[PDB]
């Protein structure tokens, strides 16, 4: 007994050899040891001998047939080779030679889990299934059947038979790591997020190396991060989709949303850098180019922004956002054109797109295509009815071609204005004492104060101002300064004034900026163009709000007081009703300042040329096509005439066909128009008026700086009088620069006018070399009997505001 | 004259082909028309036929040589073939005809400096520059010949005419963004980065996509956010890098250097990932893979650092960081083989790596190589001094070989503690109420509430405390918590003690809150053992300051004012000096808490095997060469005995073999030693106490926590007294076990009680059977009586403050 027990040992310490060579030894005494067999079998077992150890086990079960552990080894034999059906006909004998010999009961519930799993991926899944309840009766604590169990019911979508089988597993086997994960991702499935990222952080406790876990711990922290988003949290949002980012270091998605989260943040070069990331790990994110486009356009690197678009376009075809991203980009670039075939496209994308809408109805005004700019506003409108670009933009249009003969521009405006107080909170208290003789604080507010059109007005005041009464302080909205903008600003500080750059501000903010500064007369210079500050209008901060230049007609605006006009652009019978109040200065409302880079005038170039040119330098939206006809009218009238016309959107060869058209179905030769784009440049731009010798106003929107500068350069210019401020503009102008006598009331006379003008080119020439000295002796170059005026005007206004 | 200057007008409006057939229908009348014949040529240029432009101009030259316009007009049409030389000629004739025509003398300064081009790049360097110098002077403001000039002076390392070149070629052309580039660079070269930056700033601002510029701003953003790092400011370093990676995306390097800098904020999430990344760009950057590995590694995700270590050491094999740290993980794994050759060739890369010299000593030591371990130390305190780990590391393993011979180990302790003192402060004042009958606040500070040794002795105090009177606070510095660590946390609040865990805190922030909590005695349970808190101590943070069981030996530190030991361990007698005074408690120092999982005691193995097994359960640290040969001996004299030996670092093949030749070489069988390696379970670790008869206690360092629980399982523990503490600790147990009679004072008679011990196979199975009863009624573990012993020397203690 000694020495079977001493074998038995030497085998538990794996010293197979001795304990073989003393079983030998035993079997050589007694060839019917039984538990001598089954420990040679082991030991070969051990030695990778198979055969030798089945020829053990074999005799063993041949003098004990009953002998549970033979059979069981017998069993394990079978298994190793893939022979599962005989190995389990050995374990059910086993079980039936001794019911609670445990290890067979074990490799049993295995090995018929097998039998489950050979079937299931034989597609027999039912009987597959059963044999795994027969495995659960066998060892009801077998974890992988139940993990087998609940991959079955997981594609069977049923679910909660699927979680209770992993779920029981997960009893059985704590660190079954592919159970929680698998729940995790029926959860995921399910919506609730936190419960798979609790299953995940379970999986990756047990097994931190697990990548699909990883994998799917950051997508579901990134929908749960966007969701959070959604909720308001952008800060947890982000803290999520950088823990996504811990388990899936080049998720793309993360990187696009962290990209759109610092967006909202301001935090630009940071959604720079996601979205290109995004864009490198996923090269289909054609989401991630768009919006690097939107940035780099922002940050006026317009030829990467194109590229970005193209980039997303190439992609995504269809990407309606790109394509009216692109096309804004083509329409600041100038190319109207291929503006117009990508906003067409992005229309056909989607029809509902109304900022798409509103885009191309800009570009058809660009392109003077009025009524068409006015059918894209109201289709805008029919989409988004307080798309309040749309609506700007439409009143602007309609001012070029609606001629005063009924209330539907008034009523347009007078509306616009109600639904915005509406929808428009503002103050009703003042804290300025109310003292008539005591200085004011005069804010002036405007978009632009570079080389503009309105500047060579407002550089008038600034410049004649008594600052010993009239505290000015300046609202800078501009966005890209230049060398006007700093002597603007060093002329007001020099004297006393205040300078508030409020480029990229908010409205109501600044409205508290004007009650801070207790500013009493606040001056809107903008009306309804691009990037006015109406909004803060509308919260009324200044006790008087006034209106001067940079819209010729009302605003509509019922808390705007004031608009500033004289007696000849409004006359005190006038029929256009407006909001504001008319206040008419007894000079012209027009003071202009010449640029300093005018140069000379040339002599007429009639003289020189041997031919008459008319020209004007008006951009397409106020030509209308009644001014073309007039001017076709001119031309038949006046033989042998030349017309040169320069406008920007003459840089598109389709315009300049098409326009030509026009100008030829009226029976004028094409070859007798020159038609120039735009030339960037103040001193060539002045220049070019040495190529016209008669200026044509346009109508019903006549010229204001253009007939001043054309002036300046000795170039007469002929306007009509009519119905509305901006068709008189130009009749104030000539008539207080003294050429009164041509001003014409209708276009037969204004027609005769012309002729006559070009019929005495000696008069032509000497008025040109005379016209510089007329305006600088008149009121249009006053500077301080204009700043008198308008000085005492403002002082009227706040004492009627005192009362 | 008219035709001629309609013809010329025409030819300025481009209309090229009407005109051409004026100056035909000119040619006609009058073929010496040299004017003519110049415009006939520059209509023909536009039309790309250059040779009857050729024509023209040779015939108008032949009319009038000295036609500065026409000389020129050649001059070009020489020069757009290359054909250089002629070209430069007839530009030379032009300005001997009208040295006034300008464009002649531009053009001639370009052709000028085109011929210098190319004489430089035929390497003919210097007649370049004079040709380029007779550009200048004909052209002082053609900027691309200055920009040549500085290119050459560039390429001669003469970087200030460089710099006055390109100084100059800016002022000529303010937007040559090539200029302030090579500016940029050249100063980036010479160091200063400001104004490299301000010069790519400039360049950015002429061109923005100017790739060169971006790139070269990225690195000199990244050089200058690295110096201001080093320089405090890490924030700003931060927004530097971040700045960079807006122009260079993909650069590396302020990805790497992102990551160290998240490291230092211990944002280690995003360090994983700013590492990664870099890694990503730059797969050569082994040193974002060796700290990605050590983030993995504090992680605890050890199979991940190995795989970064790895990576870094494919890319860089001799990167002696790398090879440290992978010869820590290593160490951690107890792949000790693997760490000593990591560990060798760091130190052969760098022998100036004195943290690979500490953790070689702390390799050896775990292997038992006290003296190699001791060689190491000493050569990391050469390197550094100051290194704390070393020196502790270094007492700790002296304690273990250094026998009671002289007063060279207190001298080291005492002189450790001098030093530290001098490096430390502390504080000299407690507002603690001298009240010697009023209740106490005791803390335990400590790092092991686990499973640990420590933990089964803390544990009886833990559980018998009179809560009434001492306030207990713990500061746990545990590592890793488990089920022990909850139920002591458990066991303390229950009653109404304070549980605060201060893993990862500073130490003088700890000294703060020991004094807010107004802690009365401060016990350290660590002693110089990894992460210990002695610096805490250092701090005096409480009026009373003991060590207890963490340590056998002095601190050596003179803030701390008590050791706790018994008559037994520390004889009145005792020679060894320490800094603490010695309080000696009645009973035993130790109260044993038996494991819950200890299991039922087994017979005696010699009954039923036939064999004697003698034991031990030591770490090799303990088992000295002596002890070996005394086994050795012991082996010897008990025929037919066997040893059982469980040690961790018997899982190197090469530590048994080692071992085994040690027993082999002192004439043992090494078939009669059985060398197990740890077994990760508490249960089976008590069980295998069923393997050995008789346990060898170890020396001069005694078992201690082994001894208890070998005599829990009735294993007899033979110990040797001696002149250490460590010595005695055996002989305190066993006498106050009642085995008085089995501790022996030397080696014969330690032979002979084990001889005898095994020869009574009986009366050592009644004794193992008696053991735990002997116990359970002994001293060692009566809860009750060591608590009131150890509250009544807390309060003795507290007394001798007060006074």
């Amino acid at each position: 007994n000694d020495t079977l027990s001493y074998a038995n040992i030497l085998r538990a310490r794996n010293k197979f050899a001795d304990a073989l060579a003393l079983y030998e030894a035993m079997l050589e005494k007694d060839s019917k040891n039984v538990e001598a067999h089954i420990g040679k079998g082991i030991c070969l077992q051990t030695q990778n001998k198979g055969n030798l150890a089945f020829d053990c086990f074999s005799e063993a079960i041949r003098l004990d047939p009953h002998n549970a552990c033979a059979l069981t080894h017998c069993g394990i034999l079978h298994k190793e080779e893939g022979r599962l059906v005989e190995a389990a006909e050995s374990y059910q004998k086993a079980l039936m030679a001794d019911a609670s010999y445990k290890p067979a009961a074990e490799c049993l519930a295995i090995v018929l889990t097998d039998l489950g799993t050979s079937l299931k991926l034989a597609g027999n899944t039912q009987e597959g299934i059963q044999k795994y309840y027969e495995a659960l009766k066998i060892d009801p604590h077998y974890a992988p059947a139940y993990y087998n169990l609940g991959v079955v019911y997981s594609e069977m979508m049923q679910y909660d038979n699927a979680l209770s089988c992993y779920e029981k597993a997960a009893l059985e086997r704590p660190m079954y790591a592919e159970a929680y994960c698998n729940m995790g991702v029926i959860y995921k499935n399910r919506g609730d997020l936190e419960m798979a990222i609790t299953c995940y952080e379970r999986c990756l406790a047990v097994s931190p190396n697990f990548e699909i876990a990883k994998n799917n711990m950051a997508i579901a922290l990134t929908d749960l991060g966007t969701k959070v988003k959604l909720e308001g949290d952008v800060t947890q949002g982000v803290a999520y989709y950088k823990k996504a980012l811990y388990y899936n270091w080049h998720y793309a998605d993360a990187m696009y949303n962290l990209g759109v989260a610092y967006g909202e943040m301001l935090k630009f070069d940071m959604a720079i850098v996601f979205y290109e990331l995004a864009f490198h790990f996923n090269p289909h994110c054609a989401e991630a180019c768009n919006n690097l486009g939107v940035l780099y356009k922002d940050r006026d690197n317009l030829d990467k922004a194109v590229e970005c678009y193209q980039m997303a376009l190439s992609i995504k075809p269809n990407f309606a956002q790109s394509l009216n991203n692109l096309g804004v980009v083509y329409t600041v670039q100038g190319k109207m054109d291929a503006a117009a075939s990508m906003i067409e496209k992005a229309i056909l994308a989607n029809p509902t797109y109304a900022e798409a809408f509103n885009n191309l109805g800009v570009l058809y005004r660009d392109a003077g295509n009025i009524t068409m700019a006015i059918d894209a506003y109201e289709e805008c409108l029919k989409i988004d009815p307080d798309s309040r670009n749309a609506g700007q933009n439409r009143l602007l249009a309609m001012n070029y071609i609606n001629e005063g003969l009924d209330d539907k521009l008034f009523e347009a405006h007078r509306d616009w204005g109600w639904r915005f107080t509406r929808l428009h909170p503002q103050y009703t208290s003042w804290d300025n004492l109310k003292d008539p003789e005591r200085p004011i604080t005069i804010g002036y507010i405007s978009p632009d104060f570079f080389t503009h059109s309105v500047s060579y007005f407002i550089e008038a005041p600034l410049t004649h101002h008594d600052y010993t009464k009239y505290k000015v302080v300046v609202y800078s909205a501009v966005v890209k300064a230049d060398a006007k903008t700093y002597r603007f600003r060093d002329k007001v500080l020099k004297k006393g004034g205040v300078w508030k750059d409020i480029y990229g501000i908010d409205e109501k903010k600044i409205a508290s900026m004007v009650r801070e500064d207790k500013i009493d007369i606040l001056v809107e210079l903008t009306g309804h163009t691009a990037n006015n500050k109406l909004g803060t209008m509308a919260c009324r901060p200044a006790p008087v709000q006034v209106t001067w230049i940079g819209y010729p007609n009302t605003t509509g605006l019922p808390t705007v007081d004031y608009r500033i006009t004289d007696s000849l652009a409004d006359p005190p019978d006038t029929k256009q009703k407006q909001v504001e109040e008319l206040v008419r200065l007894p000079d012209c409302f027009l003071c202009y300042t010449p640029s300093p880079e005018a140069g000379p005038v040339c002599p007429t170039p009639a003289l020189s040329n041997g031919f008459v040119t008319f020209g004007s330098f008006n951009n397409l939206a106020k030509i209308t096509p009644k001014v073309l006809q007039v001017w076709a009218r001119i031309l038949c009238a006046v033989p042998n005439s030349r017309l040169v016309v320069k406008c920007k959107p003459f840089c598109c060869d389709s315009i300049r066909q098409r326009f030509l058209t026009t100008l030829e179905q009226l029976g004028l030769e094409s070859k007798r128009v020159d038609l120039l784009p735009l030339i960037l440049f103040n001193h060539d731009h002045m220049q070019a008026y040495s190529l016209m010798d008669i200026s044509l106003d346009t109508f019903p929107y006549a010229g204001t700086t253009t007939t001043c500068e054309s002036l300046y350069m000795g170039v007469p210019c002929v306007t009509m009088a009519g119905s509305v401020h901006a068709h008189n503009v130009g009749v104030s102008l000539l008539t207080k620069v003294g050429l009164g006598h041509l001003v014409a009331k209708n276009e037969d006379e204004y027609v005769q006018l012309s002729v006559d003008l070009a019929s005495d080119v000696t008069a032509l020439s000497k008025l040109r070399m005379s016209l510089r000295d007329l305006m600088a002796g008149s009121p249009v170059c006053n500077g301080p009997s204009f700043a008198v005026g308008l000085e005492s005007a403002y002082r009227n206004m706040w004492k009627k505001y005192c009362k």
